[PDB]
């Protein structure tokens, strides 16, 4: 096991210690992109708890524009150094659009003065500052030949999901002081999260629930028709890692709605939906 190998052993370590679903799917790649993906994906990882001061985030930043700007130097990474060694690996090979990591730093910095979106539009700007982004920077890894398309679906698939989680975790979300629905949609369906929190679900709430997971959905369905953007190794996992999230829309509905719990999708329940892809495959 060489150093480089220990980096991206790290970086997946994160991947599955954090994120299931994804790990999950994404572990099932040819060797290169498996080990491109769990780099992206820790780097993510560590802007989005960098903050846990902006101290660290700057670093993470410093680090990434080395990266960008000098490929093939030794540089004495300020953050996390598995990580950064690992993701400069990466940028060796492979194209890396590092506008869309700035994006997701700056989008993070932002969440530091968080008040809540006026308007869908805020909203699903935000989706695209922290899953959009990350869509975009998988495209190279996940794609044989990358077109304004392939950008365009990977970039729909991210801010989807980024909708299915918030969609999980809006009790989660309100213990720490975010509401992630438009407050033109709360007053629209006269939704006080507050109130849900404390006396439970009703009407109106799983009506305005209801109304952004058609949407997630509708997203979700436009993606798959377009599977094909993607090379032929990524699609059936790409499948996999989205169904599988979509799969968490069901769970927070056979649980009445719950703001006390998070949901999750049973392992034994992805390896059933890792059938039904791997067969139509
Ligand atoms: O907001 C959450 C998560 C969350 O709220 C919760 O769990 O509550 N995530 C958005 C933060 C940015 C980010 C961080 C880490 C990985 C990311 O995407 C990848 C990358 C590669 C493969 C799959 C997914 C994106
Ligand atoms: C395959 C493709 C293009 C995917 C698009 C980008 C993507 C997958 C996800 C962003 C969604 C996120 C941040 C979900 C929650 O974070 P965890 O990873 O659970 O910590
Ligand atoms: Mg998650
Ligand atoms: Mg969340």
């Amino acid at each position: 096991m060489t150093m480089m190998d220990m980096n991206f052993k790290y970086c997946h370590k994160i991947m599955k210690k954090h994120s299931k679903s994804f790990s999950y799917a994404f572990d099932l790649l040819p060797e290169d992109q498996r080990k491109a993906v769990w780099a992206i994906y820790a780097v993510c990882r560590k802007i989005d708890d960098s903050i846990d001061d902006i101290q660290f985030l700057n670093q993470i930043k410093e680090d990434i524009q080395s990266i960008e700007k000098y490929p093939y130097e030794y540089h004495h990474f300020q953050s996390d150094r598995r990580i950064m060694m690992a993701l400069q690996h990466v940028a060796q090979h492979k194209n890396i659009a590092f506008q869309s990591f700035y994006n997701l730093i700056d989008t993070v910095y932002k969440d530091q003065h968080f008040t809540m979106f006026e308007t869908d539009a805020e909203l699903f700007g935000y989706c695209y500052g922290v899953a959009g982004t990350v869509g975009e920077v998988l495209t190279p890894i996940l794609s044989d030949h990358e077109t304004h398309q392939t950008y365009d679906v990977a970039r729909r698939l991210g801010e989807s999901l980024q909708l299915i989680n918030i969609l999980r975790d809006v009790g989660e979300d309100f213990e720490n002081e975010r509401i992630y629905f438009s407050k033109q949609r709360l007053k629209q369906y006269e939704v006080d999260i507050a109130e849900v929190y404390q006396n439970g679900v009703n009407n109106h709430y799983i009506d305005l629930w209801e109304y952004y997971a058609a949407i997630a959905e509708k997203d979700f369905r436009d993606v798959m028709d377009q599977i094909k953007v993607f090379s032929i190794e990524a699609q059936p996992i790409i499948e996999l890692a989205a169904r599988i999230y979509i799969e968490i829309l069901d769970e927070v509905r056979q649980a009445n709605y719950t703001l006390h719990e998070r949901v999750f999708v049973e392992k034994r329940k992805k390896a059933k939906l890792f059938h039904e892809i791997n067969s139509k495959y």
